[PDB]
């Protein structure tokens, strides 16, 4: 056997690294100087298309370690997002009843791909005190708690770390988007236990789990060079990925120019958080700029 | 550790269905039927063509017939399209697809992303004037190539040297191998390893019933049946209505959390039946069955939502 599983669950985490050669500053040491690559971990290869795949099932599973969550037990989260989708095929694949949290204005998009993940969904008025307020009144009823939970953390640190430093050891940056913060706090903190001079970079346009100590930079992104970015990625690279991997595109050459200006050798390391599917129903990839940005 | 997408590909997850499986455990009473999903849409664009469409561009290039800036030109406007589209820009290679004018927005938009020009065929010839047109622009120069994915050997060769070895690994005590028909090479090399390789192994075909399309499949009484086409290969052959491939779709995500195309379960639908049959008649049975690609782009088509008749 190589990739023979008994489940589903099994087959999250050991995403591929693939290099970016004609999207990279420099891919070959030449008589200009040495190399700026950019390496593209691709977190889409996961079950649900996400990389939250890794939070969500670490997350469950620390629960069930904790006593928390026993065989007929039902998970709320205030999600309407990646979360949600992987907590409805971790809980649903465990044995749990999952009902999404979310404003009564989600879109229907959204709510019909939870919906069609098998989760039950009630609408708030806000999402994060109702779904509190709901957990609260059943000993058999949990809230994960996404932006809290150290098992979010955890799941990088354990999964996403290792795994980087494992395909590359040479790496000098690691670059992602910032959101609940556990990708690179998780991230963060152990390629910092373990390469020397690593670099933590932030992606963005107090979070419950940030550590003001782990990001060594943080780069703010439009969302006009997030749409370019995107598009580039897919026209030079063939990678299909979501509007997030645009802003750490954007930061992933900016910190590859740097290197490339400055001299220096740079193999940087960019999640691809997930892939372009759930986004086409948008301006993002066809058409203008404009349009991709209004929507 | 990898230095290019293109490397990416293949040696994609099987995963045990253990709760759609009729039985998957062997009890006193009888032995285990059990299904397991080969997920092709871990490749590179999602789908299963990720590995005709690389091995179509090789084996052109193996044989002289493409060169540096070279343009390819290919009748699809589905996955094949998508494939090659990925594939060719990667290899330094222009892709066209040419389609009938008649066809998706939906459609051409995934094509046009990946960098592909599209040329529009008219509406009333189909896909044998989509095919003519094609051919016909290419041989406007040595340079300009039509790979054409129902006639060339190197989409088998894709599943005989990739798909079919990779099932053989993962799952030695295969008895049935289930998949869609549309160009044919998935059934066509797969089976061909299969049946050289494994003793009484079946080769099921799962295809639509005559009249109701069911996407990237082909009913071979309605359509054309590609020149790849070897009958002598299959063991049993199950149509399969539009009702019934869009509920096994729904089941397959519900119970196992696997979202997938349309063709999935369609290919499902014959594999629970194979299943079905061994369970009645006591037989072990391992059967393994394609997931070609993933949900996301048959989401617009309301076939998760709502009622099965409006599906
Ligand atoms: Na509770």
């Amino acid at each position: 056997h190589m990739a023979r599983y008994d489940s589903l669950l099994q087959a999250l985490g050991n995403t591929p690294l693939v290099g970016l050669q004609r999207l990279s500053p420099r891919w070959d040491d030449g008589r200009d100087g040495p190399h700026v690559r950019l390496w593209a971990k691709l977190e889409d290869r996961n079950p649900t298309g996400s990389i939250k795949d890794r939070p969500a099932v670490r997350m469950i599973e620390q629960a069930e370690a904790d006593g928390l969550l026993r065989p007929g037990a039902t998970i709320l989260e205030p999600t309407s997002g990646n979360t949600g989708i992987s907590l409805a095929m971790a809980a649903r694949l465990k044995g749990y009843r999952l009902i999404c949290v979310m404003p009564e204005n989600t879109s229907v998009e959204r709510r019909q791909l939870l919906e069609l993940y098998g989760a039950q969904i009630i609408f708030s008025a806000t999402a994060v005190a109702t779904a509190k307020e709901l957990a609260a009144t059943n000993p058999s009823w949990v809230m994960l708690y996404q932006y809290g939970n150290p098992a979010n953390t955890d799941s990088h640190y354990c999964g996403t770390g290792p795994e980087l430093l494992a395909d590359l050891p040479e790496i000098t940056h690691f670059v992602a988007g910032l959101g609940t913060t556990g990708t690179l706090m998780g991230t963060g903190r152990f390629l910092r236990e373990h390469v020397a001079n690593v670099k933590i970079v932030a992606a963005e346009p107090v979070p419950e789990l940030y550590d003001p100590e782990i990001l060594t930079a943080r780069y703010s992104v439009g969302a006009v060079d997030a749409v370019r970015r995107t598009r580039e990625l897919v026209h030079t690279e063939g990678i299909f990925a979501g509007i997030s991997t645009g802003a750490v595109l954007h930061a992933a050459l900016g910190v590859g120019a740097g290197a490339l200006a400055a001299g220096e050798r740079a193999d940087i390391a960019l999640v691809v958080a997930d892939a372009g599917w759930k986004y086409l129903s948008t301006g993002a990839y066809a058409g203008s700029l404009d349009d991709a940005e209004t929507a």
